[PDB]
């Protein structure tokens, strides 16, 4: 097994319609606290939390950080974004990647960006016509 | 053939991951200003543009407002949303409602809420790996 820096191990709650992701740290799991994806996506604001690790989460895979720390680095130079975190995140940057080279600030943009993406990506592609705009309108609205 | 209120005339820009929704009024197609919707999502801010219909655009259908107007009254009554308008956007309420009846905020508020929702229904679902999760990292860092 070759030499690895900090990884996240990427794991999802499967929601159905789309898969809501978290990193699990230890017994833990850090995640959007949103139950519903479209719900972020329209209001502009997503907070983590941090939940016991169960057997409900599924592994998506143990991916490198580092890609994303150099990328993240290189492009987000003190820019907002709408990520916060709740009462539950105070060791969230160290938690995560075992350092503190990123603050909170930084470390929930990053990982903000990573949770909220996947879970973007893992929506299921429906057809748009009356009927289910009228679905996910409501949905939206509730 | 029936009597309606003012219908909303829903078209898309098929851009292949997903359909980029607009709300044609005469030869005008009022639109999120956006060319990523995963980016809309990411930055919690969404802007309309009013351009010239064109062939390329597709008539999805000629849906009802009537549901719309009265659910979003009822819901998200003096609510913020992440909708905002550009210049060639003065007359958007009364162009997309036929009347006064909406204030601008509530108007785009409403028609955000289905174009956004309309074109995150639209993309294609997508495996998520260390391969795929750089790939949509990647471009939300532009
Ligand atoms: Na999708």
């Amino acid at each position: 097994q070759q030499p690895q820096n900090r990884m996240m191990k990427l794991a999802y709650l499967d929601r159905g319609f789309y898969k809501h992701y978290g990193i699990i740290v230890g017994d833990h799991v850090y995640q959007l606290d949103s139950d519903d994806i479209f719900k972020t996506a329209l209001t502009g604001k997503a907070k983590f939390t941090k939940t016991k690790l169960t057997s409900d989460w599924v592994i998506e895979e143990e991916c490198e950080l580092d890609y994303f720390r150099i990328k993240y680095l290189e492009s987000a130079v003190d820019s907002e974004h709408i990520f916060s975190v709740d009462k539950n995140c105070e060791t969230i940057a160290k938690d995560i990647f075992g350092t503190h080279t990123l603050s909170q600030h930084q470390a929930i943009g990053l990982v903000g960006t990573i949770l909220l993406t996947a879970g973007l990506m893992s929506t299921i592609k429906t057809p748009v016509n009356a009927v289910t705009i009228k679905e996910f309108f409501n949905h939206a609205m509730d």
